[PDB]
């Protein structure tokens, strides 16, 4: 996975995000200091691209740790979740609501049981929405992740 020289505009893209004009799920005000990632729409299998601190605190993962993954790994206590796969602790129909929302790019909210680094079970209050770069067209999607 490549990322951006001097980094993604973060700040840019969480006002994008509260000030879009039809919000399709309750979000409410947001900022850097929330378990947020930035995934990269246009990279192969979605790669987080950016995680915030908060992101790193909640999952007990470094930023070495998960850079460049598709976070379908939080979906496993071992970190290993093969795409396609039936998962062991996430129904099909969740896997394939937030799939389909990230392929169509539409905002979508859902409620999914991850693991933190240690195996540690937590749920996770996880709400996706596509954001537009300085071509206007949908580039990335920022997660908003909560315990
Ligand atoms: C911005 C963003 C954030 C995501 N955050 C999480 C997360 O915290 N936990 C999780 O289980 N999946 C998360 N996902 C969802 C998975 O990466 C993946 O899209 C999901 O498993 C459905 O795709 P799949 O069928 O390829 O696995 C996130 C996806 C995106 C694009």
């Amino acid at each position: 996975t490549l990322y951006a020289p001097g980094g993604y505009d973060i700040m840019g893209y969480l006002i994008q995000i509260m000030n879009r004009p039809n919000p399709q799920v309750e979000l409410g005000p947001v900022d850097t200091s929330c378990a947020l990632i930035l995934c990269d729409l246009k990279q192969k299998d979605t790669p987080i691209v950016y995680a915030s601190e908060a992101f790193l605190y909640m999952t007990g993962y470094s930023n070495a740790e998960v850079l460049g993954r598709n976070c379908r790994f939080l979906q496993s206590p071992d970190g290993m979740v093969k795409p396609k796969s039936t998962r062991k602790y996430v129904d099909s129909n969740t896997i394939n609501t937030m799939r389909k929302a990230i392929d169509r790019n539409a905002e979508v909210q859902v409620e999914v049981v991850n693991f933190k680094k240690n195996g540690q079970r937590f749920v996770n209050f996880l709400t996706m929405i596509p954001v537009r770069d300085e071509t206007g067209e949908y580039r990335y999607s920022m997660g908003f992740q909560c315990e």
